[PDB]
């Protein structure tokens, strides 16, 4: 086989369009997997929504790390974790690393947002981040702490979301890119691709960028591949299709007081336990247990 | 307020047939509160299946525990527990009930099946289950133990499921409830209720009985109100639900290559923040951050 | 009386109080056993033991877990050092309701930057959070707390990080203002002094607790004599344990026998009545069949 | 050259080799340093030091986070005693798994039934997990690893549960047979008369494993006389800690100052090296803005 790693290192550098696909638990992840995406992206939103608390590191990050260490037990293809700021500075980042590495997690995701947040001036201003140095800082250290050569760093820069322009966007993905970065991740809160245009325009390749379309999601997919954009991540759609089937799914029940009207409209127990592989057990069992 | 343990042992030993939904991790039990149920049900195979394991007790206790800590921490109605055995004897099983209670779970639901598998014989003959005197003197351990004496402690009786008959089922409902058991749950691999309506009438109604009408779900629900039963379970849904929708929106999107056709069926980003109560921690760092 | 009241009314005593540092399950029981009415849960004892630094390696969760294993082994309160409270306010009133769940007492947070964002060691005062910052994390966490006595004690870094006697008079009372039931006032002194000047200042405001390590010398009827309200024993188990093991380690690993070692050392014995082995033994002749 | 290979080594050699017990990160390096080649994770040990009963009441996971944070601070392969493997086959084989991952080097599991289920002490020998059964459980570990060189010790009970030689060698020669890598032979004498008898008995059918803590005062020689392969040190670190701790507890309560002790404990320099402290300085000096 070839390692979760390096499969995803492949994906970053390679000459085509590659996409990841959004999972938030060792089921979603298998599901995945089973569909023939080549990669999984461990949102940050979905892990926190799935856990019932909010996107602004209030699980813990070896909280965050067994829901991963379920995800990665069920898949065979690698996944990529949002992992914010690093849950701190350069050292508590590179913990972090290993642990992923030690679990089979292929790759992490850091951004340079200030973390946590001290002040609540809500002004219409560009926003403060870290200081470039620092977090170029940060990914070296994360590269130099690496126990496989092929776990991926992709750096996400959010000069665009703060508020400011192209100039310090360009800065801190060469800055990133030059510490190690296996990939940058450019986003943006515009609902069109302007901003992703405008940064591909005046990168010049320098090396593998990463893009989201959810909110400019009726974007062409082959401009991306104009662009030479190395991958897209579909963000959250699992997440988001759950809850709105859970939330039809328990109201028919509530107001039915009966199942008649959902039976035939979910997957059967049957599914389930396919997804489980509890077939696998089974023979496991008859090869283990004494008759 | 009213206790979350006092609240489900009033639906047990209330005169109306109540209801309660499963529920697999914090976001599921939200949405299970907020579409007005007065209980949740915390099934074994969905809370496995979510983690992407077998329902054999492959996951430890403290990380299912876990899980229902979120799930505690996300809902303000009672969440009953499918326990399985107890995690091992009367010791292990105690020391369960203590961290439940600690973490705000309402009840917890015990089985008297053989604990772990040790044969493999696979003839057509009824199974072996758990003694008698043992399982009951697990249950008073599990009262005794109570730091909350609300706290439920429902006896799932595994006769039918097993191959035996009515009277091995009486006789262990009996010895269970004697031990202290706050309700018993009877259950049965029928696609039709005749075990549940046998056990009904020589039960004599002894005490509260809950029942799980996935398999016989086209039986008209006032006829478990005609019986006298206690509470139904409604147990597996919103995950059967969460998968149809999860494998639906991924291959939708790996044969697009677009989220044009997913956009539309999934509830918004903003829904999911809603979900994870975001504006009352954005009210925090108004009131808690210098400005 | 609940574990968070005794310790409230140790800080809130007309006599000096003291607590003793433990780091596990086992020392917290001996520290109870030995008749201290109070246990300091070290911050650096506890990253000590599982072999990491003291600068938030382990996570908050990991750290909460070795605290409920001490909390379960003990009937008196245990004060833990939460460092700045593993973020902002939101992080600290998680922390808090979780130390709470688990039966903690109380919890002590320090008014230092975090994490580390520069290594300047010149000569200048090390800049503190900001006071205003620091004065309504104190608050969020004690409008957080579901039980009224919980402790929140403020740890005042100002001496420390090279201010004077007005920077830490000025936080403490802001502190003080906020909400906090104590005050933690150290130094970086082999002598009394910072105290002395603090306590003279002061004008009893508020109950103030020392760490005396550094100034061990300093008779304990002085601190009386100051009005400090609690003593700080802050990391001799740990130390104690250090000498003992790497005496016991390298005895062994001379001699290849335990002839050397074991009339130095406790008894088998003794470790079962530590973990109160008997007990277990009287609740399996009570909940398992004699036969 | 891996921890697990280290341990194969060692248990395969021609000379008689040493473990030393650990229960916590910080005994683990201490163990290292002395120049134990190996560490013996004592499940009274850990137990102990989490302040719980020997008798599986932490759960698999708690005690492999414990072995973990032991695994991250020594270079030296580690044995655990995983009791029966917390469950049948499967459970075993996952605890393997993980095990694996964590850098540990080896199990050590027991052929006694699980979990306690009858309180009868009258006079006649325990029974055992049926031989075939927990043959089995040895193969589908071996089977599971992916590792070659992990080992899987067996450890045969029949000596302590009361039966004889025939049992103890018929035992053995069944697990060494499934695939064990040693055996380890154990009695509840103060005298090596079951541990000659057994040595003899097996004629060098492979390397055995012994723990001489009741027949202590038998000279070392003696055990490589008959070849053993082995000696564990079962529990001196933990009985000396324990001796530590109470002694100074009890001289800072006696005393209520640190007069007494100060002199008697390592300085709080030997806890910062022992953590690696240093290390994180220089760190610090290369991966944060110099200012």
């Amino acid at each position: 086989k070839v390692k979760k790693t390096t499969q995803l290192k492949q994906m970053l550098n390679s000459k085509d369009l590659e996409f990841i696909m959004e999972a938030h638990n060792g089921l979603s992840a298998r599901i995945v997997q089973e569909a023939g995406f080549k990669g999984i992206w461990g949102s940050g939103l979905s892990v926190s929504a799935q856990l019932g608390v909010r996107d602004s590191n209030e699980a813990s990050w070896t909280q965050v790390v067994e829901v991963l260490e379920f995800m990665s037990d069920a898949s065979d293809v690698p996944i990529l974790l949002d992992a914010d700021t690093g849950y701190g500075n350069f050292n508590n980042a590179r913990r972090l690393v290993r642990k992923l590495e030690d679990r089979g997690v292929a790759g992490a995701c850091l951004e340079d947002k200030l973390f946590p947040k001290t002040n609540s001036l809500h002004d219409g201003r560009a926003q403060p981040l870290a200081d470039i140095e620092e977090f170029a800082l940060k990914i070296k250290a994360c590269k130099d702490s690496q126990t496989d050569p092929d776990f991926c760093i992709v750096a996400r820069v959010e000069a665009f979301i703060a508020g400011w322009g192209l100039d310090e966007a360009l800065k801190r993905a060469e800055a990133y890119r030059n510490a190690g970065a296996d990939a940058i991740l450019m986003h943006s809160k515009k609902a069109d691709p302007s901003d992703i245009e405008a940064f591909m325009k005046a990168w010049n390749n320098q090396g593998p960028v990463v893009i989201v379309p959810t909110k400019y999601y009726k974007t062409p997919t082959d401009h991306f591949r104009d662009m030479g954009v190395s991958m897209v991540i579909w963000a959250n759609h699992n997440l988001r299709a759950s809850v709105s089937a859970i939330q039809q799914t328990t109201k028919q029940i509530y107001d039915d007081q009966s199942l008649v009207n959902v039976e035939d409209k979910i997957v059967s127990v049957k599914e389930i336990f396919r997804l489980q592989r509890d077939d696998e057990l089974v023979q496991a069992e008859d090869k283990y247990l004494p008759k």
